[PDB]
């Protein structure tokens, strides 16, 4: 609402907004592994 | 086609055209039943 029935609407650039979502995703998913295996050095660093 | 999904369109005067379609709609019928008659009253005169 207040659109009547179902509209059409367009974004703006969406391939190059796709190109930096796949890039910033695949950082944060190499982040997270990192800090995994960041977090699993210090156990075996205790032991 | 082309209006994309479904739109809303307004009509113009729909009151007045309804009353005026009532209007014609109820001579029409008149005529329809009196020429029925006249048809019988033409038989009745053959007979």
């Amino acid at each position: 609402y207040p659109c009547p029935n179902t509209v059409d609407c367009f974004v703006s650039r969406p391939t190059e907004k796709t190109v930096f979502t796949v890039f910033m995703l695949a950082a944060s998913g190499i982040c997270i592994i990192l800090n995994v295996a960041e977090v699993v050095y210090l156990i075996i660093r205790a032991c």
